[PDB]
């Protein structure tokens, strides 16, 4: 029955959403001067977006527009379909304000139409995750305002823990010795980055990482997402799938929009709580 819609930083790969039955509205980046797609046939890719800012190319990121929600909406709404969109935070960028705005817009034209925006407070691998979650309960029949529900529970108990090489990129994007150190960051509950430890080397950054987020598990799956490195996300799914309470990790790699923010070599892990964090 409804469809779901979520957006590019969500970090999806094309497969899971082809066969769920997920549409995806991209952001853009642009790098060198040119604006790039982040979905479709040509969207640039962050093993492209990762090279170029290694070479020193200083890459920043657009929100999705008010048109193109526009569009989805209100061929949906023309079809008679309802639309549940899982939205990247509202406090990372202003696609979620679009998205209410296009949805005032197409409610003009079709003031009995069903369109729910959730403001998911996330980002890659944990709002993905949200999304994962939105089409399981769609699976087993829930409806648009139960799976609405859904989200908005679980929203408040997804933890992000993840770490970067730096704070270079992160304050370059404008969203937030040391030599050797890997800062490690949170989503605290207003969905604002926070550094809650600067770990001496990369070893210690993922077991502190590990630790926090296995601190509380209240769900049976994990997410880890990585920039670079799949062979570090994999000791971090082996590590992870050791908890009893573990017993899946889906892993994903980072998105160029994402990427452009964090920079390289950043892994993440996404553990849902018994309460609010
Ligand atoms: C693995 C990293 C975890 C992600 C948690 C948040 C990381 C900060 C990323 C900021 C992305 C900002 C994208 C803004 C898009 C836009 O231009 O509107």
């Amino acid at each position: 029955t409804f469809k779901i819609l979520t957006d590019s930083t969500a970090d999806l790969p094309e497969s899971w959403t082809q066969e769920n039955d997920v549409q995806v509205l991209g952001l853009t980046v642009q790098l060198d001067g040119i604006t790039y797609e982040t979905v479709g046939p040509d969207r640039l890719t962050s093993r492209v977006l990762l090279e170029k800012i290694a070479a020193g190319s200083k890459p920043t990121t657009s929100q999705v527009n008010v048109g193109q929600f526009e569009s989805y909406f209100r061929q949906s709404a023309e079809n008679g379909q309802e639309v549940l969109y899982i939205a990247f935070s509202s406090v990372l960028s202003g696609t979620y304000q679009s998205a209410v705005m296009a949805r005032d817009i197409v409610l003009e034209e079709y003031p009995q139409a069903s369109i729910e925006i959730v403001d998911t407070l996330a980002a890659t691998g944990g709002e993905g995750y949200l999304a994962m979650l939105a089409a399981q309960a769609r699976e087993e029949g829930k409806s648009l305002k139960e799976t609405k529900e859904l989200i908005l529970d679980v929203g408040p108990r997804l933890r992000t823990f993840f770490l970067v090489d730096n704070l270079y990129h992160l304050m370059r994007g404008g969203r937030l010795s040391l030599v050797n150190i890997k800062p490690l960051l949170w989503l605290d509950a207003s969905g604002k980055l926070v550094p809650i430890a600067k770990l001496r080397g990369r070893k210690k950054g993922m077991k502190e990482m590990l630790k926090r987020a296995t601190a509380d598990v209240a769900h049976d799956t994990a997410v880890v997402a990585y920039a670079n490195d799949s062979e570090a996300a994999e000791n971090l799914k082996e590590q992870l799938l050791a908890n009893e309470k573990i017993k899946n990790v889906v892993t994903l790699p980072l998105g160029p929009v994402i990427s452009t923010h964090v920079g390289p070599n950043t892994l993440a892990v996404f553990t849902i709580g018994k309460e609010a964090r």
